[PDB]
């Protein structure tokens, strides 16, 4: 699977939203729309529209989505 | 992603990680069965994301289908 | 108490970490600032000690002058 919902309370915690274009500017000032979970180190999905993250257990997130702690790749 | 073990690595050619649970070892672990993986030990962190930390690799992931033979029933 | 999590730790290399992120690499992670650290993330877990867990580093401690690009700004 099942999708992350942003009600999710760890969701909410962390700002994730399913769409990047619809993060929370007011909060995340630094976030872009070039940041999504498709470019961050953590996301397990690859290639893939969707796929596991470390910090969201039992569900899955999509590639176009974004979190607080999107994080630039090596 | 974060990084997986390589089955090269020194403590994983030891214990005899491997990334699928299907391809271990038997001759120097008999007490091995295909129905051991990462994903049912007590030692991985994963859930049900399809890589997880376990604690003896700190440092690489191991795979969920994969296993080595600390495995221990959870 | 654990090991400190290493730099040249294969998941502390893939997210960029250093101990003290006055040494984090401002050229590849040019949006971190020294107001970003493990202990002002959302993700550490050590509240106000030095060193403390972090849900990306398994095993480990990190410090709380540190970085990664994980960094997570708090709700
Ligand atoms: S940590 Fe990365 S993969 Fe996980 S939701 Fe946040 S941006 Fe997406
Ligand atoms: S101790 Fe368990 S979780 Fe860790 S690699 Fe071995 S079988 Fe997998
Ligand atoms: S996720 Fe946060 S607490 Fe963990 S190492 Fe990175 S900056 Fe530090």
């Amino acid at each position: 699977a099942p999708l992350v919902a942003e009600t999710d309370a760890n969701a909410k915690s962390l700002g994730y939203v399913a769409d990047t274009t619809k993060a929370d500017k007011t909060k995340y000032p630094k976030h872009t729309k070039d940041q999504s979970c498709s470019t961050c180190a953590l996301y397990q999905g690859k290639t893939a529209p969707q796929g596991a993250c470390p910090l969201f257990a039992g569900k899955e997130v999509v590639a176009k989505g974004w979190c607080s702690a999107w994080a630039k790749k090596a």
